[PDB]
């Protein structure tokens, strides 16, 4: 059961503008079944980078792309959950990590990040709705304003309002 | 939980900068170290790797891994090193000579053949012949820095070798 290993985006599927891109689909019972097949990459004629479970039609849709790939866009739908393979979500930072979309959620000193959508312990104005494009989801380390310190988060320790996270640069010689 | 880690058998790490934090604890199994590192519970840093001492049943948790500047990868028969996949670069620089991630599927979805196996395909890309290149398991690798990036011998007898689909670090914003 590998489903917990993916980055989940609720109420979301992906559509390919480029008709060339390939998809595979199958009627299934549960989302973990899609996860298993993606992780194993069994019986797919491509590298699985993401999948969607359609809870209304009970289908898996496996993709050789994710939400950040060229030629694909997100689509809203209550019936869909998107699961993106973390092996295809860049896990290092470019520049100050404005564009970081990885799932690290602990600060440099080991403190669990507070969720962006929560005002507890720390009341703040970094609401996801104020920062579209910046992926202020769950409690992920992010740098929505492109500040010199790199990705950071509000902290679950009431005594520490915010702290930077310790995410490595992709390339710095 | 232990599967979220890349395992290097018979290996440990040693710091050269004595300001790097470490935490140790006598435990029962390596699985218990993985759990504590995943939960990041009671560690005053971001856990990026751990070593299990099988002879002492001790966990050593680290805020570094083998690619961190100033740590020494060392042989030791009683040690196994486990590195958190979130901290092993999952994109390629240049042609990907330095790629050390755990992707093991080709671009057309085929499971890689182990570098140690000669079945279905016989070859001279042995670990011993390529020290430092991490030709372990069936990981996509680029030991000679060839054009298409990391690749592998394929488990399909019809396809000797094929590149994998590891993204360039420059592919996304
Ligand atoms: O806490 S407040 O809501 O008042 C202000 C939010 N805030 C401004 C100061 N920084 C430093 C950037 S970084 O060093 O963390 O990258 C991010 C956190």
């Amino acid at each position: 059961n590998t489903i917990h290993e993916f980055k989940k985006s609720a109420k979301t599927t992906l559509i390919k503008i480029d008709p060339a891109l390939k998809i595979k689909t199958k009627k299934v019972n549960t989302a973990d079944q899609c996860a298993n097949r993606c992780t194993r990459n069994k019986g797919l004629p491509f590298t699985c980078k993401a999948f969607v479970f359609d809870k209304a039609r009970k289908q898996c849709l496996w993709f050789p792309f994710n939400s950040m790939s060229s030629g694909v866009k997100k689509e809203f739908g209550h019936e869909f959950d998107l699961y993106e393979n973390k092996d295809y979500i860049r896990n290092c930072i470019i520049g100050k990590g404005r564009s970081y979309k990885g799932t690290v959620s602990i600060t440099k000193s080991g403190i669990k990040c507070q969720p962006w959508s929560s005002m507890i312990p720390h009341e703040h104005s970094f609401l996801p709705s104020s920062y579209r494009g910046k992926d202020l989801q769950e409690n992920y380390c992010r740098n929505p304003r492109g500040e010199e310190g790199g990705p950071w988060c509000f902290t679950s320790n009431p005594e520490v309002r915010y702290e930077v996270c310790d995410i490595p640069q992709c390339s710095e010689v």
